[PDB]
């Protein structure tokens, strides 16, 4: 539980200069402080350079990385360190690496959690709760002591909606409608689906929402999207396909990604992390959304609350967020809403001993995790 | 040996649009074509996406990418273009793999030749210029008779140099002036070191160069060099390290890097290539200059003819360049110099069976190959 304990710089990174807004670069911003979990893991290995390179934050963004990781994966951080510092992205102006959150974490505006323990060969959904939600709940803690008030934090270690309830309740100090969990991978591969199906490029495709848990009962909700500016509903008229083909395909796509041998989804979820944070740091195009596992407190679906539900919002860039209140359900959409939620609300009580509820009692099904995923 | 056979799409990327400049994003150039040999390797796996990002060509340049692969890794290629089209890249105009250079490089603008055999376990530098040198050779004719006229072709597959000399061998109706080595990675590396001593941030050092082959004879050329604006000579007094340190630091760098467990410079690599390709895209700033593997034939520096030398080149960002003249040399630099000349006379010997030269005679130091690389 560390104070007065400061996150030491790393080679190069120590020589840094004053602070960009009054000498040279007087047309960037005031630096933004990131850190990052699992930081020497595969999809940090690509996030992390396009932080670097100010695709995520913009041009004229200095930024600052904390990479917070593990005893066993050190060499390994020091490595992506290393490679860090013979990039020369000017943005990236300092970064640290460690092991302890409560130092890492030290005034962090963005942690971006990607990083837990991959699932068991013969390990029961509870357990895989159980183990990541510690993780979780400690660096909640840590967060909660030594990082900005206003912390933007993004899960992306599964379960990763749960391993955010459970990171909020034990981060009081820091407002719950902050963290995020991450279902825009899922978003991101709906629409390429859509497109697919209707014949039309990738770009024409919007108003893709994702409800529930990021697992097999998650909702690529195709009542209402949009292709060309019209429902899909009207433009794939293969009513039973959206039904029940659509999401069977997207819950997929990591798995057939897969069999082209063994590679994780790397690439592409650090992709849709990207593009996550910029939905927060940019305005929402008109009449558009994007999708993010949040708290369910104030939502007006009738989702329960106290939970982390995937859902439809919109932002003006400045980091928060309001729900979308302009959307339609119908008896398919509503009943496989509430099925995810259901699960949910079952981790929830498997999760009650890591999120200051009580004693735990586990009834989940062994069976949800997306195919592909680690 | 195809004609006619053109190079088919990849799902999404075959759904795409008219053409950027007269419906929709009017402020987009044409389509760049980049063709990139290796396409199912790590340093692709992170190029790639800095490609579609528009990190590379800008904001404003739809891409088209080919990308060569082979048989075996044909399984990757297609998960590395499942990938591509899971990232919603709007640049990424469309997009195609395949396992023929005749057909990939079909009017490809940019041809980044990442990828050939590592070396064996105990194999002879010889060979492993044969082996990788049969690959470029054929890769070149593929260039030669079905690539834009103008290709500007980038060689990072080792040995670079020699693979490149070989290339435009094989491909006389291309400029020679068009191929480069890359020399960049090191060049990088040096800067970070330069630094590093110096106890300056890697943006202050500058006009750093790199000249001979990409093996342990090149020289992190620390005598042009400057830090702050000064020539580094007058800031890292230490003469003795410069002369007997400084190049073993850069030559080692990726030796330490891959200590920190197994992994190659992938990210480092994938990032020293953009680099590279935007030294030739973008107008070099006023007084500083780049470090490229390029023909010999028209330099001024007394370096021998007929083979690929990476030294200083400026350019106005129009994918051509010209060597920089106001250079100096003393005993140190200009003995260093003519010993990797030595070494690549001798590759160039050892691959005149590729070249068109002649029988290949070999006598070559079986200890250059840079730690590592693959
Ligand atoms: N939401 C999505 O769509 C999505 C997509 C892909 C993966 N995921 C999930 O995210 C998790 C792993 O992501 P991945 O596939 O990217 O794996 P990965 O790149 O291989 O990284 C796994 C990480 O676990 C880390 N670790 C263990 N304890 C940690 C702790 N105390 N603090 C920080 N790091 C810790 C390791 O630390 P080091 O950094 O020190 O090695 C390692 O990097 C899995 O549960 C996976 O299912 C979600
Ligand atoms: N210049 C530099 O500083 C630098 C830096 C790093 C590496 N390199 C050199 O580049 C070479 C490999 O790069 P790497 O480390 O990135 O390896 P890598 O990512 O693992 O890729 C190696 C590639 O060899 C490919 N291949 C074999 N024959 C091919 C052909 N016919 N056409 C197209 N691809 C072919 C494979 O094809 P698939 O794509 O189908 O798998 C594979 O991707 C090595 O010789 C290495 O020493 C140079």
């Amino acid at each position: 539980l560390p104070a007065k304990q400061k996150p030491e710089c790393f080679g190069v990174f120590c020589l840094t200069y004053d602070l960009k807004a009054e000498e040279e670069t007087k047309s960037w911003k005031k630096i933004i402080n990131v850190a990052v979990s699992g930081a020497a893991g595969m999809i940090s290995n690509h996030l992390l350079f396009k932080l670097a390179s100010g695709e995520v934050f913009g041009p004229d963004q200095p930024i600052s990385l904390k990479l917070l990781g593990s005893e066993r994966s050190f060499a390994a951080l020091e490595g992506v360190a290393m490679e860090l510092e013979d990039s020369l992205y000017p943005l990236l102006r300092q970064v640290s690496i460690g092991i302890d959150p409560y130092e890492i974490f030290q005034d962090a505006e963005w942690a971006l959690l990607i990083g837990a323990k991959p699932r068991g060969p013969g390990m029961e959904r509870a357990d895989l709760l159980d183990i990541n939600g510690q993780i979780f709940a400690e660096q909640g803690k840590a967060l909660n002591a030594v990082a900005s008030p206003n912390v933007k934090v993004m899960v992306v270690g599964n379960p990763c909606n749960t391993n955010a309830l459970i990171c909020l309740k034990n981060a009081p100090n820091i407002p719950p409608k902050n963290f995020h969990a991450l279902t825009r991978l899922d978003e991101n591969r709906a629409k390429c689906q859509l497109a697919l199906k209707a014949g039309v490029f990738y770009d024409k495709v919007s108003n893709v929402t994702i409800w529930g848990n990021h697992s097999t009962t998650q909702v690529p909700d195709f009542l209402n999207a949009k292709i060309h500016g019209i429902p899909v509903t009207e433009v794939i008229r293969d009513r039973k396909w959206l039904e029940d083909e659509f999401t069977n395909m997207v819950q997929t796509r990591g798995g057939v990604l897969i069999k082209k041998w063994g590679r994780s989804s790397a690439a592409s979820t650090a992709v849709s992390i990207v593009d996550a944070i910029r939905s927060l740091v940019t305005p929402t195009p008109e009449g558009d959304w994007f999708s993010t596992g949040v708290y369910t407190n104030g939502n007006p679906y009738g989702i329960a609350e106290d939970i982390v539900f995937s859902m439809p919002c919109r932002s003006k860039g400045d980091g928060d967020y309001e729900f979308v209140k302009d959307v339609i359900f119908d008896d398919y959409l509503s009943k496989k809403i509430k099925k995810s939620e259901d699960e949910l609300l079952a981790e929830k009580k498997c999760v009650a001993h890591l999120t200051g509820e009580g004693i735990a009692v586990c009834d989940l099904p062994e069976d949800t995790m997306l195919p592909g995923e680690m």
